[PDB]
Formats: C-alpha cells, sequence, structure tokens
C-alpha cells in the first residue's frame, strides 16, 4: 500500500493531518483538520482496498465522514462514511444522506476541513503524494 | 470465481444478506434481505457460469426472484429468475414478465431487499466486493 | 464444435427442444419447439463449419427452417434454410424468400417456436449456453 | 490455395459450377453457371496470386468474364477479366468496358449466374466455402 | 527490392513497357509505354530508396518523366522527375510543373502511357505485382 | 533528476537565470530573471520529486513565485508557489491567489521573467533542455 | 546523428548549398542558398541534440537564420536562429520576431533560399534525404 500526504491545491500550505484529542494523536474519536504540511506521521495516509483512508499515526485509524461533516479517525469497517475514491483531483465520499448529493474533502473557513456538498465545495482540490 | 459481499452504495451499512428460515441460514427457500455488513457466510457470493449468484452458506444456493419479487436462496436451476447481470453499480434481473420492465435490486425500505421495476428503483446502487 | 443448449432470454424457462414424431426424438422431419431446460440430448446442439446447428438425437439431424417457417430436423446439406449465425443475442436464419426480410429465431405463443420476420421478433433473445 | 466452394446467400442452394460444354467440364471456353451446391471438382475454386478464381475441373482454367457478361473457364493469363476480390460478401470483377461500372457476380434470374453492374447486382451475395 | 510488373487497372491489359529504340531496350532515353503484359525484363522495375523505379532491362535505368511529360528511362539521378509515390492505386510522380499540379501515371490512348494532370487522369488506376 | 537550462521559445536567446544578490548567486532571496543562455550554475535547475526547480547555484534554493508574482530563489519547503508542472512547452505554477487563475512563467519585458495568468502570458513558451 | 541532404520537393533539382564566400565553403558567416544536387560537404548536413543543422564543410557551421532572412552558416550557439525542426515537408525555424509567425525555409526566386512567413511560404517543401 501506497503511503501519501494529502495536500490541497486550493490553499498554498495546508495538508490533511489527525489533530488528535488532548495532545494524542492516535486515540480513536480523534479528530481531523487541516494544518500547515510537514509529513509527520500524522499528516500520512494510506488509501487500502476497501477504499478507506487509513493514517499512519497508529493501527486501525480510519478516516471518517461524521453526522455533523466533520472528519476524524476511527476503528475500521464497512461504513460508507470511510469510505473515499478519486475524481481528477476531487477527494469523494461514499457517505449518504437525505440530501441527494456526493460529499467532497473540503476547506470551507479560513482553514478549517471537512466535507461539503459537490455544489457548495468551493476549495475541494486536492493531490496525493507520495511519501 | 470471486467471492464478493455485494455492499449497497444507496447506504451506509448495508449488505445482501441470507437470513435463513427458522435461524438456519443454509436451508433451501431461506429469505435474503439486508443487514449490516460482516463478511462472514451468509453475505459472501459468487456469479457462476450461469449468472446465477451463489450463497457460500452451502451448495447449491441461489439467488432467486419471487412472484411477489422477495429473495430467497433456491436450488439452482436454468430458470431467468436466478440469472443476474450488472450494468455499472446496477444488479438486474434476467426475470421477464407483461411489464415491459427490468427488475433492479433495490432497497425497499428498512432492511428489506427485493427486486423494483428500473424506473422506481432509487436505491439500486450496489458494490460487489473481493473478499 | 461446443455442445449448447439454446436457452431463451424472452422466456423464464424454455429451451429449443427436439419434440420428434410420435415419441420418437431421433426421426428426420422432427418437429422442433420450446421445453423447460433440462439439457438431455434432444435439448444439445452443436454449430458446425457450415453454420448448420447440430442436434445430438442422433446422427445428420440439423436445425431447419421448412416453408411455412416452422423448424424441424432434417438431413444437413448445403440448404440456406439450414444455415444460422448470431448479431449479439439474436439467432438468425440465411434462409431468402421474396419478402425482404431476415428471420429470425422466435416464440411465436407458449412453448411454439418458429422463425419470424426480423421487425416483428418479439421474443427473439437467446443464449447459447455451454453444457454443463 | 484455400479450395473453396463459392455459394449463393442470395439463393438458398446455389454454387458457382463449371457446366463446361459438349458435356466435357475441362474444355476451355466451357460455360459456368450455378447448381445445386454438391462439391464435386466443377465446384472447387482457388483463389490464386495473380488474383484468378482456378477450377479444380483440370489445370489451366480460371473464372472468366466475357464483354456481353456471361461466365466462362478459360486459359489463364494477365487479363483483369480474370481478376476477381472480395469485399465483404460482394465478388468483384476488375473487368473494365466503356459503362464506367464495377461488375458483380450476380444471379440475374432464376438460376442464371453473371457479372452484374454494381447499381443493379441485388442477388450478389457469396461465401468462399472451405472444402 | 521488390520486383514488380506495373499493370494498369483501367485497361484489361497493359503493363508499363520500355519500348527502347530500335530493338535494343536497353537504351538509355528508351522511350516508354504500354504493352500486353508478359513480365520479361522490359516490364520488371524496382522501387528504390530513393524512391527511383529502376527498370531491369539493364543497371542504371531509372524511369523518367520529360518536360513534355512522355516517360523515358535514364540514368539515375537526383531529379524530382524520377521520383514516384503510390497514392492507392495511383502512382504520382514528384515533378514540378510550377504549376502545383499533380502528375500521374496515366494511360493517354490505345498504348501510349504519360504522366497527366491529376484533374484529368482518366486511366491512371495501376497495380505494382510482385513477380 | 535530471538537470536541465529552461530556455525560452518566445525569445532568440533567454535563459532562466538566476541573478543573485551583489553577484553572489548563491543568496537566499535572490532574485531569478532572464539572461542570455551560458549553462553556467546560475542557469542549471533540476526538477525534484516535490516538483520543485532547485537551482545549481548552492544547496536548497528553489524557483519561488512570490506574492507580487516576481521570482526569487528560497529555502525549498511544502509551499504551492514553489511547485511547478509542466504542460507542452508551458511551465506552470501550482501558485493559489483567489480567482482560480493559474500562473505560467513568462517573459515581462526585456529580460524580465515572473509568472503571469495564463490568458494573459504572451512570452510563455519554455524548453528545459538537458546539460 | 544521421547525414542528411536537404533536397526540395518544390523544384525538380535544389538542394540546400553552402555558397560560402569567395570559393572556401568553410568560412563563417558563408552564405547559404540553392544549388542542383549533388552531395558533396557543402550539401550535407546534421540535426544536432539541440536541434541545429551542422554542415559538413567544417567544424562548427550551423544553417543560420539572419535578420533580413537570409541564410548563413555560423558558429553553432544556442541562439533560436539556429534551432530547426519538421512538420511534414516543412522545415520550420524557432526564429522569433514582432510577427506572430513561423518562418519556414523556402525558395524565394531561382536558386535563393531564405526563411519565409507560413503563410507566404509557397515553395517550402523538403525532404531530409539519407546520404
Amino acid at each position: 500500500m501506497a503511503h501519501v500526504t494529502l495536500q490541497s491545491l486550493s490553499n498554498n500550505d495546508l495538508c490533511l493531518d489527525v489533530y488528535g484529542e488532548n495532545g494524542d494523536k492516535t486515540v480513536a474519536g480523534g479528530s481531523v483538520n487541516g494544518w500547515s504540511c510537514h509529513g509527520s506521521w500524522n499528516q500520512v495516509w494510506g488509501l487500502d482496498k476497501e477504499e478507506r483512508y487509513r493514517s499512519r499515526v497508529a493501527s486501525d485509524r480510519c478516516l471518517t465522514v461524521n453526522a455533523d461533516k466533520t472528519l476524524t479517525v476511527e476503528q475500521c469497517g464497512a461504513n460508507l462514511a470511510q469510505k473515499w475514491y478519486w475524481e481528477g483531483d476531487k477527494l469523494i465520499s461514499r457517505y449518504v444522506d437525505g440530501n441527494n448529493t456526493r460529499y467532497l474533502l473540503n476547506i470551507v473557513g479560513g482553514r478549517n476541513v471537512q466535507v461539503t456538498p459537490e455544489n457548495e465545495a468551493n476549495q475541494a482540490r486536492w493531490k496525493p503524494t507520495l511519501q
């Protein structure tokens, strides 16, 4: 499995980053957001066979769309909220809800990263860069 | 023959699942519906040379369209009600009748999966996922 | 030569079947029509190098378009009435007449199978199915 | 050579046949026309490297266009009247004359085989059939 | 170098032929025209690396367009009047008239062969035929 | 990493050149512009795996887009202002402003080289030329 | 590097030729124009890795577009006036000026060869001919 950083092409310096909770980057449920690119383990990801982006912070930590559209790392499972696919420079969630929309990895406000409905996603360009 | 789970792309966690009958998942005539994905034997399927989806629950259990459009596993024979083919993420039965329509594998409410006329099949996206 | 059943995709369970004459499935001139699929010898066919569909019921029994468009098995010869080719799931006869049309293998009601002018052949999907 | 019968696809049973003349089928200048297919040597042909159809009745007997569109077998030479090429199921002569047309092997009426101007050749389908 | 005859497809029996001068086919400046095909050396040609058609009559005898558009065999040189190329069954000279006219090998009457402006080359089909 | 000069195809003799500061071509912050091509160290560049153009003048000197679109060499980092990619003879910056504008390496008068919005870039052809 | 003559396809016998100055074909600044083709060293050329056409008359002599659009041989350098590329039978200079046009190697009357704006280049067909 190929390990990558996920760098925004919509901001001159922002990578997808596991913040964690209270200093601990390895915890299940740890927050994921944007940070300046440095390429440490908490900015490294790998796309597995089940379309999940696994973080290098620890075993069994997958990138997860939450109900309020924020991102965390969680135990890896079958839910579409953990499945991701690329179309060009767009990184798209398989998450479904009642809105009839695809949700895209997106910077919404300043440097805050979440998923955003396709028709609203103004800063949604990304590049997977081999580590 | 590749063994797959049949996971919905229209529901965040539903796989095609042999419920069985009377607690026994191996029984001829057992019911098929949807369930949280766990990838056990009663959620593993293989498409054979005759376009039948064989369940891994036991020998000679093929996914079958019933007269009322519910699904079961039955002994494998020649009927078109046991034949399936893919078009993109749609899984289509070869079953024919007088209603000028193709029937698609479709979630019809809750954890219930049946086949539904094409023009009405709104929860009908699937991904055959190798195991 | 691949041995196949010829199964309908226009009927939930129908295979091209040599009925024969008076119980004998092997006779020249025997009727061919539809039946539930079972894969026994009178439902097995082979497409030969002359584009004929040879039946397994006996030597020298080829699927034949008759003048009235019904199907029988007959001694194998050169006639276009015995020549068949595929386009997708359509099985087409090389038979010619004065009506400017191709004739397709077609279910014409119940278990009756005949050939039908292309533009009117509405139950005419088939799958040559490798014998199991 | 690939030895073939030349069977019509415009008639339920007609092959290109050396009739001959005097009952002798080997004679130069012998007539060629249509007959029910039987694959004896007077219906077997081989296309040589100079695009001539050589009959198996005897040595040096090529299929030849005459100016009145009738067909014979004649000694083999360089004339375009003896050169043939395929376009799909059409068998076309290289013969030229003042009528600015390509001539196609064709059943003119009944069982009468000649060559015919392309725009008039309505029974001109053939299958070169391996012996 | 493939030795060929150059047979017309516009005439039922005509090959490009070195007439010579007074019975001698090998003479420099010898006339070139058409004849019935027999494939002797004065009808055999080979296309060389400089796009010249060399006659098999004798060494250093190239098919040459003259200013008056007649054909001869001459010593081999660099002039475009000795260069030839095929487009389909057309055999085209690289000769420049200053007109932007392409001159095609063409039968101009009886057994006379010359090159002719493309727009009016009415008998200019050829087949290079392996010997 | 292949080492190249970046020679303009929009000016008869201009190469991308580190001017440096006070004759010192090695300084961080040194200006980059155009000069006649000579291929000394301050005209040699290498594209690295992070898509940065590293100058040969000294270690850790990457070609950098500034906020006013002028070019310098700076310490190498992760910022898009230092990332470049080719499309034919165009060398495109990943630098982001608000406008969705792509900025191209472009001559903007005399020997002045900067990045210019794609629609305006009239002298933006370049050839990466092996040393 | 393949040694070629550059022969016109727009004139029946013209090759690109180093005239030199005063009988010396070797001198820097020597004139280049058209001549009957003979393939001596002053008509032999080689396209190098920098897209320069080097002449065989002497070392370090490249075909050079001058400001007045005449051609000479000069010491080999980086200028686009010495760079050449092929598009079909067109030999195109990389020379740029005020006019937004490509300049093509072109016969401009008699044996005068120059570069001409593409739109007006009507004797500009060439064949690089292996020696």
